[PDB]
C-alpha cells in the first residue's frame, strides 16, 4: 500500500492527535515501539449509513491494552473536526467520547504512505494495519465497507502475531 | 497493491488451473463474472509449520457456493507441482483432494499484479481478495501468517458485500 509492505517497517508518521483526555498532542508511530499498534484509518468521523467503524475499537480499548497493544485511529479530519465530532453524539452521526487517540491527516500525507487514499476524491478507504512491537507492518486490510472490520477477529490476529513472535517453528494451532 | 485497488476492476489474469476433477484448464478471472470470487493467493502448497491455508476453503467450498461465490486458490507452484501436492496427503505437508481450482503462477506475474510478491525472494505473502459479481475488487488482505485467514470471517464479509449491493443506504446492522 503506497509504501506499506508486510514484514517491513510500517511507514512512519508524526501528526497531531486528539488524545482521550482532550489534549492535542503531536505523536509519532515510533513512540509506540515496545508494544503493538492497531492503526485504523477510516474515511470520516461523520457517518450517515453506519456508526463510524473506529468506535467499536474505542469501546473495546481495554482488550487491546491487555494485549500490549495500542489502538490508534486516523482520518483526514483536522484535529478540530475530530474534537468537534467526538463532542457530537453517536446518534447525530458523531463519535461520542473516545478512549483512544485519533490522528489527523488533513494534508492526506499519511493516507498516501499507507496507500488508502481514494483515486478521485480526498478521503480514504477503511485501512487496518497491525504493527508489531518492533514497528514492523504485519497485516494490511483494505475495503470500503462500513462493517469490514471485526474487533474479535483483530484481537485474534494480534494474539496470533504475538504467539508467532514467541514460537515460530510451531503452528499457532 | 501492484495494481489492485479497492472499488476498481480486480487485475485480470488468465492462467492454467488444476480443476477439482483433475483436468488442467486455462481459466480467466472474467469467466466468473456474474458471481463472487474469493481469490486466495498463498506462498507454496508444501508447508512445514501449519496446514496450507487454502485447505480450509476447499473443505468448506460448498458454503461459498451457497453464496454465489467461487473460491479460487493460487500459488507460484506449476500445474505439475499443484497436482503432485494435491496427491500428497496433508500429513506429509501436502494438500490432499481439493474442491476448488488452484491457479499456477510460476512466472509470478499474477503475484505481481496483486502486489503479494516478496521483495527478496520469489514467493508470495498470503493475499486474500474478495471480488464482486461485476469483477470489482472489494477486499484486500495481506499478511505472512499461516493462520491469518478465518473462513467464517470471509463468509461474513461476502454476505456483507452482497447486502451492500442489494441495499446500501441501510446499514448491514
Ligand atoms: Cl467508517
Ligand atoms: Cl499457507
Amino acid at each position: 500500500s503506497g509504501n506499506a509492505k508486510i514484514g517491513h517497517p510500517a511507514p512512519s508518521f508524526k501528526a497531531t492527535a486528539v488524545m482521550p483526555d482532550g489534549q492535542f498532542k503531536d505523536i509519532s508511530l515510533s513512540d509506540y515501539k515496545g508494544k503493538y499498534v492497531v492503526f485504523f484509518f477510516y474515511p470520516l468521523d461523520f457517518t450517515f449509513v453506519c456508526p463510524t467503524e473506529i468506535i467499536a475499537f474505542s469501546d473495546r480499548a481495554e482488550e487491546f491494552k491487555k494485549l500490549n497493544c495500542q489502538v490508534i485511529g486516523a482520518s483526514v479530519d483536522s484535529h478540530f473536526s475530530h474534537l468537534a465530532w467526538i463532542n457530537t453524539p453517536k446518534k447525530q452521526g458523531g463519535l461520542g467520547p473516545m478512549n483512544i487517540p485519533l490522528v489527523s491527516d488533513p494534508k492526506r500525507t499519511i493516507a498516501q504512505d499507507y496507500g488508502v487514499l481514494k483515486a478521485d476524491e480526498g478521503i480514504s478507504f477503511r485501512g487496518l494495519f497491525i504493527i508489531d512491537d518492533k514497528g514492523i507492518l504485519r497485516q494490511i486490510t483494505i475495503n470500503d465497507l462500513p462493517v469490514g472490520r471485526s474487533v474479535d477477529e483483530i484481537l485474534r490476529l494480534v494474539q496470533a502475531f504475538q504467539f508467532t513472535d514467541k514460537h515460530g517453528e510451531v503452528c499457532p494451532a
